[PDB]
Formats: structure tokens, C-alpha cells, sequence
């Protein structure tokens, strides 16, 4: 037992994290890095004891010897007596939406679009959609297959990073962080929705929860789900209703990672963290909620019910499933068994 050091990406995740810091009488504490990537390496090191992570990560996490420990979990309709740290996660839907404006734009005729991604090494916004690309294409020349995009974490000055805006101050441009405003889930999307791009690579819960009065934020407040239409794989459009008929793949949920040898102490902490912060946690809203930053997604989803245990205890490979790992694979051999660090 003892103290947790967190690695948080970026300044805003920063802040969120000092707050937790302080209300958890430093049983937690915090670690910075500007990218993801970084704090995988400072876990390594021995530096920091954990983040959660998008499926993508895990992955490189895991050639690097770092294992999932928790997932998250969101509000579900099957599996209904169980416990919400005892129930099995569902996964999540990626997408690719469009605005209903931009009418004859289908799977089919995305070539030369302009287009908006998460992250670069991100599950939805690239490992899934880029992946389904180099196959449907033959080739590997997946950043000529847009004509612009904002995918952080490209070369800045490569047209992968041409419609990525940077900070208040056009600072951080494509960085992958929070600091850059087309960064994440939301970004992505807000990407589409001011027009930057044509098309979005998010999952399916990015459009409910930016749209029709549930997000506040300036960009967001006047979106009408009806205004958007999701992309599928067989050439038709349809509406954001019908995403279980219409996705590209479902994704593992965002997980917790640590160093193997440390996971059983990250585990124990964070449950009892959950239970003092969580979803009906002992001082949430009262002092400080671990799950929201007013749809920022800063260290967790703001969708997150609660962080559930892993029955089977899970290697990386399994946790992530064979057809998600395949498929990374696949798509790396364009840009075997070793650890990037
Ligand atoms: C896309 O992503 C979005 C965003 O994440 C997802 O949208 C969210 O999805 C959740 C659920 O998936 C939404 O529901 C939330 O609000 C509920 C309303 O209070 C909360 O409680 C649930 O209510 C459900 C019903 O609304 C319950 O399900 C059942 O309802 C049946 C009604 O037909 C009922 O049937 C009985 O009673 C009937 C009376 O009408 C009889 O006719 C029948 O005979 C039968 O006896 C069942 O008993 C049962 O109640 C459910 O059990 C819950 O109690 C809850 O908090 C929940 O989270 C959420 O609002 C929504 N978010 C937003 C912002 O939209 C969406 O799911 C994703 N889609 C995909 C494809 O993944
Ligand atoms: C890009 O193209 C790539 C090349 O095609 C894709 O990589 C391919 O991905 C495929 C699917 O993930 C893999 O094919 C699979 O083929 C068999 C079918 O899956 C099985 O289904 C049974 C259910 O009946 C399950 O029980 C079983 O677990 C499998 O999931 C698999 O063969 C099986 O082998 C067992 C014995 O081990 C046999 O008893 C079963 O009958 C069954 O036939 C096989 O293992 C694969 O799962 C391809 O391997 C994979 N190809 C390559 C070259 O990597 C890639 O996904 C494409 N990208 C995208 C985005 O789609
Ligand atoms: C610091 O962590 C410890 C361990 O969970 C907490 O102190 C515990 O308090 C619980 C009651 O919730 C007792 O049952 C345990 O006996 C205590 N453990 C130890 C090791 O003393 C404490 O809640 C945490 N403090 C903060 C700020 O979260
Ligand atoms: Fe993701
Ligand atoms: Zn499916
Ligand atoms: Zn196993």
C-alpha cells in the first residue's frame, strides 16, 4: 500500500490532477508530460505509477511491459443487477460523421476530403479508419490519401497538422495534448462542426453528448444531432440513431495502465479513489469529481459511471482482443516484437 503518482498529458489534465492531489491528503500525486508518449516512458522509468489510456496506447504500452489494471465503464443496458465495478465492459462505437449539408459524401468519395482524427496511434480517430483505408486502398500512402486533416501528432508541417489550430495564441499546433483544439474526442468533432473538416473519426457517444443542448460550450450549444449523419461501410448515410447498424468497429474501453509490479497497489488506491470521488462517490459533487471537466475528458471520460476490476486478469493482447491487435498490426507495417523506448 501507499501513494500514487499520475502522469497527466498536458497542462489542462495538469490542473485537474493537482485538484485531485489535494483532496486525496497527497494519497495521489502528480506527474506531466507533454505527450503520451512521455508518460509511458516516465512509467517506465519507474517516475510516475499510472494513466488511463485509449486502446491504441495500450498497445504500445504493452510490447513496453505495462499492463491494464482497471477499465472504464459506462452506463449500459444489459447485464443490469451487477455491480458497476463487477461489470464486463461493453466497448465503444467508432464512427465517422459528417454534417447532413454536405450531401453525396459517403465512405465511397471520402478521397481528397478534408478530415478530422482524435490522435494520431488513437483507436477511433486513426488506428480503426486508417487501418480500413491502407486495406480498401492497397496502399500504405495514407497521408496522401486526404487532402488536409488535423491528426495531432503528425509533423507539424505536414498536411496531416494543415487544419490544426494550436492554442488561444496559435502555439502547440498538432500537438497531442489538450492544449491544441481540435485534440481528442471533442476536438475531433468540433473539427467537423465549425467546418475545418469534412468528416470526423470520434466514437458514438462524442456526438450525443455535444449535441442538442448537452454541451454548453460556445462551439456546441446550437448542435442538432438531426444536422449530422453518420458515414457506414457499405456506401449509405444514416442518422446518429442508428450507430449499432452503422459504425466501423467497436473499440475496448480506455483503460488504466501501470508496470506490472506496481499494478496491485494502482489497483487498490484507485478503488478506494472512486469510492471517495466516483460517479456516486462520498464527496462528488460536494468537493471534487474524478469523472467530469465539463466535457473536456481530462484523465477520464466525462462519461464514465465508474473504473471496473478485469475479470480473467487480462494480458494487453487480451485485453485489446485479437481482432483490434491484428489489425494494429497490419497498419504499423506501413510506418514485430519490440518496445518503442
Ligand atoms: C450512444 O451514446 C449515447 C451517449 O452515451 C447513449 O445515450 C445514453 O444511453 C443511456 C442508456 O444507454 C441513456 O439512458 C439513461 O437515462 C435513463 C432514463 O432515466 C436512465 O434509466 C434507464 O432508463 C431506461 C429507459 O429509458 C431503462 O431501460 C428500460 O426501459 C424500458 C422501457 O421500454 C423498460 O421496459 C419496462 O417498462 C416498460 C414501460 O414503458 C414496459 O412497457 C415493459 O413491459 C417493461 O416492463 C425496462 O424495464 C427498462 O427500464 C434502463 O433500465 C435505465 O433505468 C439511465 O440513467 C440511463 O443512463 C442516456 O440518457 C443516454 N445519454 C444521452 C445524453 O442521450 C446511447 O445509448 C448510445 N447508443 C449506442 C448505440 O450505444
Ligand atoms: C486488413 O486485412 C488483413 C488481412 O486479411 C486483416 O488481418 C486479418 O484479420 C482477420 C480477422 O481479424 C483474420 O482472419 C481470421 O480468420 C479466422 C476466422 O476467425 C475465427 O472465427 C471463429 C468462429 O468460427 C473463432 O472461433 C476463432 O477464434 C476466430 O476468430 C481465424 O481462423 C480460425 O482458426 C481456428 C484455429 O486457430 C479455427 O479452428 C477456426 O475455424 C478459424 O478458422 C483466424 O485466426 C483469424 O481470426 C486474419 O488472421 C487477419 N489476416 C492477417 C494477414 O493478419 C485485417 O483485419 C484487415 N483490417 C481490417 C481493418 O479489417
Ligand atoms: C489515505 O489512504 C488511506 C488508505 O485507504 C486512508 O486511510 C484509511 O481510512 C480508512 C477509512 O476509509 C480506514 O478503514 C483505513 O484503516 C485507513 N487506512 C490506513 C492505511 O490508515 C485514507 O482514507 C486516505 N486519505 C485520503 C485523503 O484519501
Ligand atoms: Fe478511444
Ligand atoms: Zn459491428
Ligand atoms: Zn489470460
Amino acid at each position: 500500500y501507499t501513494r500514487v503518482v499520475w502522469c497527466a498529458v498536458g497542462p489542462e489534465e495538469q490542473k485537474k490532477c493537482q485538484q485531485w492531489s489535494q483532496q486525496s491528503g497527497q494519497n495521489v500525486t502528480c506527474a506531466t508530460a507533454s505527450t503520451t508518449d512521455d508518460c509511458i516512458v516516465l512509467v517506465l522509468k519507474g517516475e510516475a505509477d499510472a494513466l488511463n489510456l485509449d486502446g491504441g496506447y495500450i498497445y504500445t504500452a504493452g510490447k513496453c511491459g505495462l499492463v491494464p489494471v482497471l477499465a472504464e465503464n459506462r452506463k449500459s443496458s444489459k447485464h443490469s443487477s451487477l455491480d458497476c465495478v463487477l461489470r464486463p465492459t461493453e466497448g465503444y462505437l467508432a464512427v465517422a460523421v459528417v454534417k447532413k449539408a454536405n450531401e453525396g459524401l459517403t465512405w465511397n468519395s471520402l478521397k481528397d476530403k478534408k478530415s478530422c482524427h482524435t490522435a494520431v496511434d488513437r483507436t477511433a480517430g486513426w488506428n480503426i479508419p486508417m487501418g480500413l483505408i491502407v486495406n480498401q486502398t492497397g496502399s500504405c500512402a495514407f497521408d496522401e490519401f486526404f487532402s488536409q486533416s488535423c491528426a495531432p501528432g503528425a509533423d507539424p508541417k505536414s498536411r496531416l497538422c494543415a487544419l490544426c489550430a494550436g492554442d488561444d495564441q496559435g502555439l502547440d499546433k498538432c500537438v497531442p495534448n489538450s492544449k491544441e483544439k481540435y485534440y481528442g474526442y471533442t476536438g475531433a468533432f468540433r473539427c467537423l462542426a465549425e467546418d475545418v473538416g469534412d468528416v470526423a473519426f470520434v466514437k458514438n457517444d462524442t456526438v450525443w453528448e455535444n449535441t442538442n443542448g448537452e454541451s454548453t460550450a460556445d462551439w456546441a450549444k446550437n448542435l442538432k444531432r438531426e444536422d449530422f449523419r453518420l458515414l457506414c461501410l457499405d456506401g449509405t448515410r444514416k442518422p446518429v440513431t442508428e450507430a449499432q447498424s452503422c459504425h466501423l468497429a467497436v473499440a475496448p474501453n480506455h483503460a488504466v495502465v501501470s508496470r506490472s509490479d506496481r499494478a496491485a497497489h494502482v489497483e487498490q488506491v484507485l478503488l478506494h479513489q472512486q469510492a471517495l470521488f466516483g460517479k456516486n462517490g462520498k464527496n462528488c459533487p460536494d468537493k471534487f469529481c474524478l469523472f467530469k471537466s465539463e466535457t473536456k475528458n481530462l484523465l477520464f471520460n466525462d462519461n464514465t459511471e465508474c473504473l471496473a476490476k478485469l475479470g480473467g486478469r487480462p494480458t494487453y493482447e487480451e485485453y485489446l482482443g485479437t481482432e483490434y491487435v491484428t489489425a494494429i498490426a497490419n497498419l504499423k507495417k506501413c510506418s514485430l516484437e519490440a518496445c518503442a523506448f
